[PDB]
């Protein structure tokens, strides 16, 4: 079961990819996760895409094929994988065609979660996030039981540096960009896979369940 997730900036690639992982065990692998882990720890690598990422821009492609090709060889992606928000770019989707292609995993769908850009502004500044578990929330859409902490462990919840409205809108207008050449890119490949995104968090992952059950 190797997959890809792609979509917009606030999409719900985190939200549908935790569902997924739930039901499947494959390991979520989201380059934005591995750069803000970098980010914290203050690793090379960290301090390297942390101005791309402060600005909302796309870390290069280079470095950031070359820390997924390292990840998609571990142990634990023996059974399949999920890939989160990586590829963004051609050029990465076209290297990681080489990667798996060394690997002897095939990439089973890409999986584009699709929501009218006109409405991810709300849902990037109302995001809220576990300090502890990384899981997401909104003011509005999926608040947590009690504001300010998380439902599963009792952690802080905060604001992802990157949710303002500006760099939001430039993360709009970087990602938008390559959206059309990657679903060409994959449309082309054959499993690209179109989902609604706009409808309730179980209702999207309904039609994410129905393209998994062919793949076990
Ligand atoms: N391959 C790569 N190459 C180069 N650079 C790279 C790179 N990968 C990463 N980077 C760099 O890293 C940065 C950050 O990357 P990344 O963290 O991957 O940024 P992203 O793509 O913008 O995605 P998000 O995490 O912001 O949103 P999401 O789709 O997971 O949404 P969520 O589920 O939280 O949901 C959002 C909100 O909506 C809510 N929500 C979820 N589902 C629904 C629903 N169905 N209805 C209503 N609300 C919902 C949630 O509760 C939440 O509040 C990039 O900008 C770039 O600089
Ligand atoms: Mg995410
Ligand atoms: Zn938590």
């Amino acid at each position: 079961m190797n997959l890809v997730l792609m979509g917009l900036p606030g999409a719900g690639k985190g939200t549908q990819g935790e569902r997924i992982v739930e039901d499947y065990g494959i390991p979520h692998i989201s380059t934005g996760d591995m750069f803000r882990a970098a980010m914290k720890e203050e690793t090379p690598l960290g301090l390297e895409a942390k101005s791309y990422i402060d600005k909302g821009e796309l870390v290069p492609d280079e470095v950031t094929i070359g820390i997924v090709k390292e990840r998609l060889g571990k142990d634990d992606c023996e059974r399949g994988f999920l890939l989160d928000g990586f590829p963004r770019t051609v050029a990465q989707a076209e290297a990681l065609e080489e990667i798996l292609e060394e690997y002897g995993k095939p990439i089973d769908y890409v999986i584009n979660i699709e929501v009218d850009k006109d409405v991810l502004m709300e849902r990037l500044t109302g995001r809220r996030i576990c300090s502890v578990c990384g899981t997401t929330y909104h003011l509005v859409f999926n608040p947590p039981k009690t504001p300010g902490i998380c439902d599963k462990d009792g952690g802080e919840l905060y604001q992802r540096a990157d949710d303002n409205e500006e760099t939001v809108s430039k993360r709009l207008e970087v990602n938008m960009k390559q959206t059309q050449p990657l679903l060409d890119f994959y449309s082309e490949k054959g499993y690209l896979a179109n989902v609604n995104g706009q409808r309730d968090i179980q209702d999207v992952y309904a039609d994410v369940k129905d393209l998994l059950e062919g793949l076990k």
